[PDB]
């Protein structure tokens, strides 16, 4: 629309180069302003949050039943109008002890099929995530949930594992499948850009459409925020449509604060979009 994808191409290239791009993204809102945050601070919910400043807005918020309907999650959807798609995810943190019965109930409320956990469970003495299901072939439970992991393989970036999740209470099963990237430390890049796109198609490939993937790391920002950008520019190389990762970043924002947390960051993902545009030319 504004330009070719070619063109938008040279632009980034040119703008990596320069580099006007990283100070562009420096200048973005980390809120939005305008977007009320008020159920994040209410004093039932304030242990609730793994972070003190990583708040989802109240309209984007998910909602859970009951007399405390609230979990630090957010809905995030990105819109590929020109081709009557949207890629929807739920960004949330890294569970707590005591938020983890609250984040299964999201994952059976809406039967997500697919959680992308994007953190250690620790990193140099500072705990990043609270382990919310079992070592095999132990069971969990939380809050009415029995959690057991069927399979548990290992790769060099990440661990694959199926979930089951039953309802105690009416015997009603749900399988999950579930991801968790190792080789990605905080606040920082993936060890390997190879692994990580690799990883990035993974995901791709397990996507249901209409059906929200649960992406999460500590914060729930930072590299969840470079995994969804990196899955729309896929989606837009491969459609010809031209890819504004500021923009993109932008539309993420407006829906949970604070995507895409450091300028190396932005960096990486701008350079894995620039690498996987060249090789979808070469097919």
């Amino acid at each position: 629309n504004a330009d070719t994808l070619e063109g938008s191409m040279a632009q980034l290239k040119k703008g990596l180069e320069s580099g006007t791009v990283l100070i562009q993204f420096e200048q973005l809102y980390r809120k939005k302003p305008g977007l009320a945050i008020t159920f994040a601070k209410l004093p039932q919910n304030l242990d609730k949050n793994r972070y003190k400043d990583v708040l989802p807005y109240d309209t984007t918020r998910v909602l859970l039943q009951g007399n405390e309907d609230y979990i630090n999650a957010s809905y995030v959807n990105m819109e590929i109008p020109a081709a009557n798609l949207v890629n929807k995810y739920i960004a949330t943190q890294g569970p707590l002890p005591h938020t983890c019965a609250q984040f299964w109930q999201v994952v059976w409320d809406q039967k997500l099929s697919l959680i992308v956990m994007l953190t250690t469970l620790t990193e140099r003495g500072r705990t990043k995530c609270h382990q919310y299901w079992p070592d095999p072939p132990d069971v969990m439970n939380h809050g009415g949930f029995h959690i057991q992991c069927q399979s548990e393989d290992c790769t060099i970036a990440y661990v694959s594992r199926e979930m089951l999740v039953t309802n105690t209470q009416t015997g009603e099963e749900h399988t999950v499948t579930h991801l968790q990237y190792v080789a990605w430390p905080d606040h920082g890049v993936p060890d390997d850009s190879s692994d990580f796109l690799e990883f990035v198609n993974y995901v791709r490939s397990l996507r249901v459409d209409s059906e929200p993937v649960l992406v999460h790391s500590s914060a729930g920002i930072g590299r969840t925020g470079v995994l969804v950008t990196m899955e729309t520019a896929m989606c837009l190389t491969e459609r010809n449509l031209p890819i504004y990762p500021l923009d993109i970043v932008r539309k993420m924002r407006d829906q949970r604060a604070m995507m895409v947390q450091t300028s190396s960051q932005y960096k990486f993902v701008c350079e894995a979009i620039l690498r996987v545009y060249e090789e979808g030319l070469v097919q």
